[PDB]
């Protein structure tokens, strides 16, 4: 079997739950702690078990609402700032986390907030930390959701200081890998290369691309994830499964592994049995020849991590069987 | 469109719920509510939504445990007696529901009880009603719960009782189709296209079956449902994903409709949200060319019955486009 599982743990408990199993490699999502307990974590981990990559998964160019943003009540037609600034008292503007986030805005591009819950369209740039946009779709805004652009240009998004940090404090353990989420060009593998000291890397694909983008990419990455979670978001649910599709007839193509992410088993988080669409689906991506499966929250925060990764491994090993 | 959606309902105000659409063609379950409640509902739906076809799921073949089975503890290595004949008090016997099945079983043939909780090897043949078994794996017996032959031999089962009953009783509604569970040979369509005067049939697919049976089946049948639930304990979930995945390749060669059945959007009982995979699952079953989806417990049982069918209908009709 070449295929392989990536579990994902926030404890070292966890992490001894999903180990198991052969070609099983452990993920750690550093939006879940604070840097300094993620250093002390990982090096936990290759204490334990050394020599076994770990896959540090970036947040990368990810965008979110501000964490120290106050509720807001946006309403239908509203005009609206959006906004780098940090979040002050009294603030009538919706604070972006990402500082990058600017200059990705253009007239015309649409904002889905908190997965589609409420919708802006930008109308200008105000100034470099400031654009003006008019409500869609209105309700309360809450800290940390979700923030998806249409269109997202295809521009090289500089690392996060925070990431950056990341990368700067782990660059020494030799078995960490990094996942660099919402990768858009080359140039951000070639930077995370250069940084990280030559360190094997992952390109999150959580967006529409063709081909020849995908080729560039995986000629300087080491692995690729297909993220349906965020990829849900980015394109519809309609756009996510033509995409998926279409990526799968040409990954081939591609010079480096696919690995598929986002909810492949998320009905065991809660339940006992996988439900027979995800069963069927997981027989199809092993035939139609991925290279394996990231397990998020089935294992960060399922109720059954062990029974997951179990019945994971044990059906791919009956199925190339 | 050609596409069609067969939720399934067992009252009016659910039918009224889920017949929102076009293409869209109610199941009942003939196992839900007894023969008199079932011809009434028919009457009641047809006065309703006249000239619309509704497909009567004739459960068929399946074999089940007596409902007026006592509560048994089976233990592992014990000998055990297998019967068609009714429970009687103090039974120390397994009971089936099925009169037909002393004559599928053979020496050697394993026996899933309760979708494989329980297991038995059957020893052999004592008389026409009774077969002498060996448990594999013990528990405690309850009635109702499903019994899974391993091998099932491809014989004509005659229609039930029960069934013969419910079709002479609806054979004059214009509207009614019937879907029989468990084919296994032509020769069960030819028998119930006579019984019921040509109406249309549904064979039921719930178990491996190569190409030739299928073409013989499909050339007297209307329509094809793959019907994952039960077809997942008679071949295993490894042995499920491989044949959908081996139908899906060649049910063009068929002359008749294939129709996905069976936790096509489990999720949707008791969540908002499809999953990813029931997502992108969706989306390749209509690239794949499938004709069609039943609907089961996500409507009949579910929380959100008219959301559930109207998120399927918005999804294949944006997807179609």
């Amino acid at each position: 079997m070449s295929f392989i599982f990536i579990p994902t743990v926030r404890t070292l408990h966890q992490a001894e739950l999903v180990l198991n199993h052969k070609n099983t490699y452990l993920r750690v999502n550093s939006s879940h702690m604070e840097v300094p307990q993620l250093v002390e974590f990982i090096h936990q981990l290759v204490d334990k078990y050394p020599g076994q990559k770990i896959y540090v998964d970036l947040q990368g160019s990810k965008i979110r609402i501000s964490r120290s943003q106050p509720n807001l009540i946006l309403t239908k037609d509203q005009s609206v700032e959006l906004t780098i600034k940090a979040p002050t008292k009294d603030t009538k503007a919706i604070h972006i986390g990402n500082p990058n986030t600017i200059k990705l805005l253009s007239q015309g591009t649409h904002v889905k907030i908190d997965d589609g819950r409420m919708e802006i369209v930008v109308n200008s740039i105000k100034d470099s930390e400031t654009a003006i946009a008019t409500v869609i779709k209105g309700g309360e805004l809450k800290p940390g959701k979700g923030f998806n652009l249409q269109p997202h240009p295809f521009v090289q998004n500089q690392l996060s200081e925070r990431d950056a940090e990341i990368v700067e404090k782990l660059k020494d353990v030799k078995e960490v890998c990094f996942a660099l989420s919402f990768v858009c060009v080359v140039e951000e593998i070639q930077d995370l290369k250069k940084r990280s000291n030559g360190k094997y890397i992952v390109a999150k694909i959580e967006r529409e691309m063709d081909l020849e983008r995908l080729k560039a990419i995986s000629s300087q990455c080491n692995e690729i994830w297909i993220c349906r979670g965020d990829m849900g978001v980015q394109l519809g649910f309609v756009g996510m499964a033509k995409f998926v599709r279409e990526y799968t007839t040409f990954m081939k193509q591609l010079n480096c592994p696919s690995i598929m992410a986002g909810e492949v088993m998320e009905h065991l988080c809660d339940n006992t049995i996988p439900t027979r669409s995800e069963i069927c689906y997981l027989g199809n991506l092993i035939a139609d020849g991925y290279n394996g499966i990231v397990l998020s929250d089935e294992t960060v925060f399922g109720k059954y991590p062990q029974q997951t990764m179990d019945f994971c491994y044990d059906f791919v090993q009956q199925y190339l069987n």
